[PDB]
């Protein structure tokens, strides 16, 4: 008996409702200055619009809403009309009430076209919609905010050049005014061409070019520039901060990284390393930059660490499953094992594990081919292999001695990392450890 | 015997000063361009302006202040006295004697109306007052601010067209000035449409339209363009300076939700995650930010630690009180208990706790339904419950086993967190966990 | 039998590419407004210009990419062509297909002008430079985004002059258009005169001065204005944008020092420290930011903690290959001893270690002069030294005990610092302490 | 025999050659628009003013610099040379170099005038201290930088004036250019005329007014407003940016506290706190801004921890010297003890300990009062007392038992707090702990 605020009904509707005040704000500038109101061709519309709104000034009470401390519902119509009867139900029927109709049908009229520029109260509903889109996943969020601008803007320019025609008309000696002084016949034209030169007028003076046609002569005139250059002060202050955020925004990804290689070639630079150094620092933030870590780290930490576990049990539970040592783990083991995995990717050339390091982490190999050689006891030559799937670092596993080759990456890769602390700590998780040092001692007699 | 600084008829005075203060900064260009002095009928309302400031250089030898280094009070009128020598007292001094009146009353213009012109170091308690509004609390930032910019635009305006129309007066030939080229009969006008056209002519190169009227002839006027027009750019580009301010403020926190979920879009799309951790990460940021909790963290996180104790004994003791475990368990233990509690906010159908995960908090629950399902064993239906108030993750208490049921939500909640290091860390508090153990074991056996 | 996307060839191709756009970009308005068309020496080079493109549509088949998910290469020509199919293929296709060379040769304009300005599809290549730049290394990030914004707006200045040279040439009556009411014979000039004229027409409605010369009569070309002048508020607030990230960025060290000298500043003089806690913080900071080390310890904590080790290892194994206390100590174990120096800077009379000051760290020198006096038990002189090279704070090795005399600067120094936890955790690395603790018997009993 | 960079007599000759520089540099475009050069009144001080400089090319061989990385000095006049030479010789010496008086003695003028404008190759100098100020302490940096850009706003006004003025003379016919439309006869008025209009001219233009006189008609005029237009936008765009910079950092400290505040207030709105819990967090804000300690927290954790040790060693030591607790405690145990005291500042009527609750700090007094009453076995009244010197929390040193009562504020304190864990830590410096401990038996036991 109630209706929810997220039917496809009533959506629909608001839009349609969307639609009819951006068609109310632009007739009633035009139809304040330029045109008469005795003839009824757009008082026809003009009524069916006021109708519209007086219908949705019932069915609003039929409505739910969304309260702020307790969420997802508000049922039970009381409170809906404390709600609506206290915030927007007054300047509502204020707008909606019909006034030049009466004053029409009644008696008889600058006093009731007053009433009638309460028609834009009805323009809460595009600034509604205008919150709700940024709010939105699926919109562009800097496309939404200059859509906003730019009808500001030519709301802005549209009003006030109608305005100025007014003031225009209403003054007797049509001379001494800023269209009767150039154009001395402006009454007898059409309204193509006063509708343009009103526009052309209050463009010049809104984008601070200011030819110098049509300048005021009228005091009254000269009074109501004095208003709207203040407001143009003002607007395109607003505009150029908004531009700003946009800018400041768009580009602040590829400063970082220029800021990341500036500091470190300055630090290079400095201390005079002479070429391999530098290679490997740059390249690194390179790669480090073409697969955006830094955001995945941050929002991967900023995730409650149940669904990390569930990304990393769809990305790596497959390719831990097929392992030399892991032969028949358990898998409700490999359920508490997978999500302390940390993923990471690696430079070609770059030196991983070098000749007698002391052992920090094992290096599952995902993909990229990786080249072993002799390090400081072998000049050249010698031999070092490890392809898709194969594991390395497995002397650190319980031997705790340092690393026999050195590991040089060939092309890049992808390498998984479950360091030494890491799997200590999976130590105490026994009964199926048995498996793994089975593996490892059938593993390295062979 | 000494007026303290914060009476309420302390204060109620220097709000009609400054009132007073705005009356003469507003009419002393205005007296100083267009106007005679010989008539007296506002000579009196000035001589009473300078017999009020007379009357406060007085009483400001009678007030105490803050000092910086000790504070709340500063009393015994020594060193009042050299604040108030050393600091204010000379320029106010010269400001308020009257100079004018001496000339009018001994002997007797232009080098008196220059020290009428000191007037203006009178207005020093309007930037003291929109100093203390910005710190104030009860008072909107961001309104305050843009008044103190319109109003040093404004008097910025006024100040300079009466200075122009001054030097447009005092220049032999009429013609040939801003104002005598385009009227040539203007000293027999009013005040009201020299003062309009005084005051168009300087907003027009203010706000940088500059149409081409009432431009300069005169070459002492074509000198004054010149630094007005240098003021006016330096002024504009502060302008800009504060809106810019305002706009990257008023939206930070959409733009860094946006961000957020743009991060975490692009990590579901690289790497190709189906559809349901997707909706899983994307539903639990627009949840973070609903109920914006990482402003919480910080400002929580800031806390001295014990009004923090104080919060969380308001918001949790009496949900904590009757728990199924607890049943009288000595409210002095209570007190230590409650201010480690972290509470937490979920979203639907996030499975919370999966089947045979080793365990790691507990979850009581404080609002909204939970169903629990077998995961894996059982393909589908089983069965699994928890209303308000009943809690679970009652199996790694001491037990250190995992999790028998999966447990997803229906409609969202609000889950406590008492973590496992949490409850360990409570266990030395003893001599009344023996009451929580035979809970746990007669709880368990029926 | 594909070409690498790496070749120099195929560099130096799209290079003369790029040359090539920007002669079609500057040509094609100033063609389409000014010159006629029935004349062939422009139409021979505009006819070898859609040569060249026609012959980069086939070759751009032969080409492969670096994709997104897999890096470092695609080949194999199935979906090269689906991705260039897809994307580029049509508008490339609609703007390299000649349209005026058939509508001249078939049977006979305006009609096929504007199908002539699709050449400015051509213009998305600049745009693959202007992205490629930025994120390329090797050049001046601050110097390639000035360019691009520089290049729209004289592509602005350009193409807006030339077409309104063409609506105020197709108007009849030539007075009454913006040329035409002050120059009566325009069309008898040149082109230098006339595109002189429009372009400086063009400049001053962009750049918003607007003098007053050559405003708009004709309606047509006033509601032209309308949208130029639209457009140039638009790019006037992005262009500030820009150079405020600019600034911003430039100023952003300097700005950051100056505040941390002002933090200081304000924290001394609010407890009043005498003078020389003052000048020891502030000669630190000054002396933080000579070498900047701020931005050495972010991007050295940003390393992945192997190439740093090679970087300790170049700058301070033959520093601490010979010291007093290490002689034989198997280098070997010096690979896995020196990747834990942090080193560090200090400045002159800074008074590094105070008489019975419970012991922190070791003070291996690297430069500077060490100048050491007794404190409190000896009022002045004594003895004290370290020179290059030779090490202190060898008491608190293992005896625990606080250091005998003072520690004083007299000329600035780099001094390493392995502390006492570090020392320490080298403890359990057995073994080779032995030769240390033989050293320090031999050491100090001689 | 090498002229040390630091003397008092080499600093006030570059101050000498600055103000010689900016001499140079006002005259330059002035002569060379402006005056003859036939007379000499001035070609003998501009004669001398290269005098001036062709010594300095000598005199700085002798004089030392800083090198990059090895620091505080250079010596040994090679590579000074290298230096020298390699650097800023050769600008130098084409601009030192006289070339309009050998023009005039040779044989002899427009080429020879072109050659005299390499004079502005001496204005690096201003440059160099430009430079130097914002990096020295002793000056206000948003001072130096605003200057900075007046300078170069001024010099672009004052050049671009006279080079118009320069193609307003030489052209032919005078009408039909921007000064001689408006004034017909300009060539026999004065130099302070024309200049005042070549200013007036130039300054409309470039703070974009334009008003409508002095437009260009000669056509090489025509085309120079076209660069002078451009390089006003860019400056204009320039110095937006930098006032920017300055309004951002001007009020970031007001903004942050209005932040934090805006932060608590929804977060108390919220869940619906009382009054008390609101207050208090409210207040401790406040007053946590009142006396900034987060500038002290970042400020005194950037500290090399010596530093900070004399810090506390100065403001705490005499102080913890006379307690009730320690007596006879070895001062050389006092300065380990003192460095690890943290500091802090609280508000009046926040409970600070209450009753009952698990004790964790040691509240040394240093001033305020504090009142004691009894909690929840105590409706009211009661005793409980401190004052300025006297500690409690003197329960919880080895008794680790809760604290008997409550501890509310009453005036505004500095309370000092040596936890603990501090405690416990401090334990282990024994041979002293025994006092402590008699003086607490013995302090309990009375
Ligand atoms: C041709 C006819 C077209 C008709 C269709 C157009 C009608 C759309 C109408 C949308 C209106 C909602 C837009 C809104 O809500 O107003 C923004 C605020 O506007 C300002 O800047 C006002 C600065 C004033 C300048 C100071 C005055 C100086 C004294 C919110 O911006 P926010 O900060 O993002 O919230
Ligand atoms: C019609 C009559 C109305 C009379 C009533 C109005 C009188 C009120 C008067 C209030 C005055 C106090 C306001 C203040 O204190 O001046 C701000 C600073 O102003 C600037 O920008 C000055 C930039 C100059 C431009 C460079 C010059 C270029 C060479 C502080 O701003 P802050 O940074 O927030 O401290
Ligand atoms: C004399 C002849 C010279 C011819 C040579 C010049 C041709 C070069 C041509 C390069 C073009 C690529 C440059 C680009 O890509 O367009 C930037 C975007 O431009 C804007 O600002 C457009 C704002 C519109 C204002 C709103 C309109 C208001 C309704 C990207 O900027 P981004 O943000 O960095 O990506
Ligand atoms: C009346 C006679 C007075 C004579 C005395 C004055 C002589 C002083 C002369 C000082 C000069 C040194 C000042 C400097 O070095 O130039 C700043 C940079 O200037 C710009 O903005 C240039 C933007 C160009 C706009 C693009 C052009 C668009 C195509 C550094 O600013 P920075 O970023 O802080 O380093
Ligand atoms: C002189 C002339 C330029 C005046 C134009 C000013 C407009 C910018 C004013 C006229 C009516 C105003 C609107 C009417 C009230 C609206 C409801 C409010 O919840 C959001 C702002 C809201 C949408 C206003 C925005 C600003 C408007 C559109
Ligand atoms: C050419 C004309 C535009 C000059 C107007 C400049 C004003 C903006 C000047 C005139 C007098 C100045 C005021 C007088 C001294 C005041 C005391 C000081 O503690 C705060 C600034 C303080 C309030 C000044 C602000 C700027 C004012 C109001
Ligand atoms: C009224 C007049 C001023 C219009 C000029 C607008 C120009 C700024 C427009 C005209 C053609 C446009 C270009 C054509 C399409 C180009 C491909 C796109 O991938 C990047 C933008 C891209 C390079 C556009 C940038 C903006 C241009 C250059
Ligand atoms: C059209 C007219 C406005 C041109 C004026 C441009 C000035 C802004 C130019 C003219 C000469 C230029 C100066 C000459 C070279 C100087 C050395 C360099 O290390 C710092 C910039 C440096 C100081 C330049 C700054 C910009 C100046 C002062």
């Amino acid at each position: 008996h109630i209706i929810s605020p997220f039917n496809p009904r009533y959506r629909a509707w608001e839009m349609w409702l969307v639609l009819l005040v951006i068609y109310s704000a632009w007739i009633c500038p035009f139809q304040f200055a330029f045109i008469t109101y005795k003839k009824d061709a757009i008082f026809i519309i003009d009524n069916i619009v006021n109708g519209f709104f007086a219908i949705d000034i019932i069915l609003t009470f039929f409505v739910a809403y969304l309260d702020s401390h307790s969420y997802l519902l508000v049922d039970s119509p009381k409170k809906i009309a404390i709600r609506y009867l206290s915030t927007w139900f007054a300047f509502d029927v204020c707008s909606t009430a019909p006034f030049q109709p009466l004053s029409l049908l009644f008696n008889y009229e600058l006093g009731f076209r007053i009433l009638s520029m309460l028609r834009l109260w009805r323009l809460r509903r595009v600034s509604s919609l205008f919150a709700r889109l940024e709010k939105d996943i699926r919109f562009n969020y800097f496309w939404i905010r200059c859509t906003k601008l730019i009808s500001v803007t030519l709301f802005a320019i549209h009003c006030a050049g109608c305005f100025n025609y007014l003031i225009a008309d209403r003054y007797p000696n049509p001379r001494k005014t800023w269209i009767g002084a150039v154009y001395p016949n402006f009454k007898e034209a059409s309204l193509w061409n006063r509708y343009v030169t009103a526009l052309y007028w209050s463009i010049t003076t809104l984008t601070t070019t200011g030819y110098g046609d049509f300048h005021a002569e009228n005091p009254r005139e000269m009074l109501f520039d004095i208003f709207f250059m203040m407001f143009n002060l003002g607007l395109t202050a607003y505009l150029i901060g908004n531009m700003t955020n946009l800018v400041v925004h768009w580009t602040s990804r590829t400063r970082t990284f220029r800021d990341s290689v500036r500091a470190a070639s300055e630090f290079a630079s400095r201390n005079q390393l002479p070429h391999d150094i530098q290679d490997q620092m740059l390249s690194h933030i390179c790669l480090k930059f073409k697969t955006e870590g830094l955001k995945q780290q941050e929002t991967l930490n900023n995730l409650p660490k149940a669904i990390r576990s569930s990304i990393a049990n769809y990305l790596f539970f497959p390719i831990v499953h097929n392992i030399y040592l892991f032969q028949g783990v358990s898998r409700n083991f490999l359920f508490q094992l997978v999500s302390d995995i940390d993923a990471e990717y690696f430079p070609p050339k770059e030196d991983i594990i070098l000749q007698n390091e002391a052992p920090t982490d094992l290096y599952i190999l995902v993909s990229g081919a990786v080249d072993f050689t002799v390090y400081v006891d072998g000049h050249d030559q010698f031999q070092g292999k490890a392809v898709i799937g194969e594991t390395f670092g497995e002397v650190g596993v319980l031997y705790y001695r340092p690393q026999p080759f050195t590991v040089r990456t060939t092309e890049l890769s992808q390498i998984l990392r479950i360091s030494r602390t890491s799997l200590m700590s999976a130590m105490h998780a026994h009964a199926d450890d048995g498996r793994v040092i089975m593996n490892n001692l059938f593993m390295k007699l062979r």
